[PDB]
């Protein structure tokens, strides 16, 4: 349960076995971990406790802005390389993104949608598609739900062996109201 | 959340009434319910609080032998009539009925079977149907799971409004083992 991190520290190792020096904070996870292992990475590279980054993504984007906020991540790259800076909220501007954050977390339908791919699993069909898509659909303030079918196995190969991944997924796009087209994968 | 029980009192009025006197106790239920209300019907009826008769009936047979050995009503309607009794184990024989209580609840199988009736609830085309049936499957000791298919809404009625559902049956048919065959019901 405790949030023991392995990478971190072999990482130091390559730096110093090539001839580099690491001088920022590196990381990444999902949820909001304790202070008991921030204090961890800072003495092992020789940094600052106050300049690490607990990154909490998940599938979105608006999950970035909101940390810089609070650490102290937007004044430090400012005095680093002597660089100008347009002062007017917050260092950067910040009320384009927050209109599109909290106004996209507001919307909801759970209407059937069905898509078609390729495989089961998180395939490279869709990756840039579904983000995409979300934005501009903010609109309409509908929300669309998205499903996974699989045209590979619904020929010859599932009617004749076992009918049982076949028929289910017919029972989820035949009231939708956004049916798509895959491709083609040689044969 | 107490079984307070209205027919009860009700039916005392109607038979008084009329020139009736009851004298057995009559009840119905599903689980072994409390004793604090076993001494609320005797009083109504001026019976023996030790003849209250507590059926946990739910959905077969077996469930009534087992509350005449442990209340006292085979004994007590020997000596009420005067008539003969085989004594050899408890009145009556019961080794016939128990073997076929614990065989009929340690068999499984939970193999997909696709039964085709009327409509969804409880129709006039099984009910003696599916009880008979069950019995002679003790031989295979293999359990068959009974579902629901609609014949009705089936034809153009659905696949013209809403054809999610049309799909819905063919799922648990095509993978099924035993199929079969409905009846007609004029057009």
């Amino acid at each position: 349960g405790e949030p023991k991190t392995k990478p971190t520290q072999s990482s130091v190792r390559e730096l110093r076995g090539c001839g580099l020096s690491p001088d920022l904070i590196v990381c990444r996870s999902e949820k909001p971990i304790g202070l008991e292992v921030k204090e961890k990475i800072s003495n092992f590279c020789h940094v600052g406790p106050d300049q690490v980054i607990c990154i909490h993504d998940l599938n979105s984007i608006y999950h970035v802005p909101l940390l810089m906020e609070q650490n102290g991540v937007i004044e430090y790259l400012n005095e680093r390389l002597q660089l100008n800076i347009d002062m007017s909220k917050r260092t950067k501007c910040l009320q384009q993104w927050r209109d599109l954050a909290r106004r996209t977390e507001t919307v909801r339908r759970e209407v059937c949608i069905a898509v078609v791919g390729k495989y089961t699993k998180f395939t490279d069909s869709y990756a840039s598609v579904v983000k995409a898509l979300q934005h501009a659909a903010l609109a309409v303030n509908r929300k669309l739900e998205l499903v996974f079918i699989e045209s590979c196995l619904l020929e010859e190969e599932t009617l004749h062996s076992e009918p049982s991944k076949y028929h289910k997924e017919w029972q989820k796009l035949c009231d939708s109201h956004g049916i798509l087209v895959p491709g083609g994968f040689g044969s």
